[PDB]
């Protein structure tokens, strides 16, 4: 589940640079069940590069250990009660959503 923004009440998101990887580790820790359910991943191994977000989504760039550096796309609870996806694709992406 998400619970990270009940019905999109985003007033205070980020006014800083890259958010602490700890915060992303917390995301991935809480959404671990989703990430593991959907994809089957361990978030404890996930090496966070850049914890951030945009609007109704979180974006946690991590090294998956697989060589891929995916930017976990945690759709906030703005609409869905879970994380929607994960913006992977290191060098050149195309999909806006995921």
């Amino acid at each position: 589940g998400s619970l990270i923004l009940d019905g999109d009440l985003l007033k205070d998101k980020l006014k800083l640079p890259v958010i602490d990887n700890l915060f992303g580790k917390e995301l991935l820790d809480k959404f671990q069940d989703d990430i593991k359910d959907k994809y089957g991943v361990d978030t404890k191994d996930l090496k966070i590069l850049k914890t951030s977000e945009d609007k109704r989504f979180y974006y946690v760039s991590v090294d998956a250990g697989d060589g891929e550096k995916c930017k976990f796309k945690i759709r906030k609870d703005v609409d869905v009660p879970k994380m929607v996806g994960r913006k992977c694709r290191k060098d050149d992406d195309d999909d806006d959503g995921y």
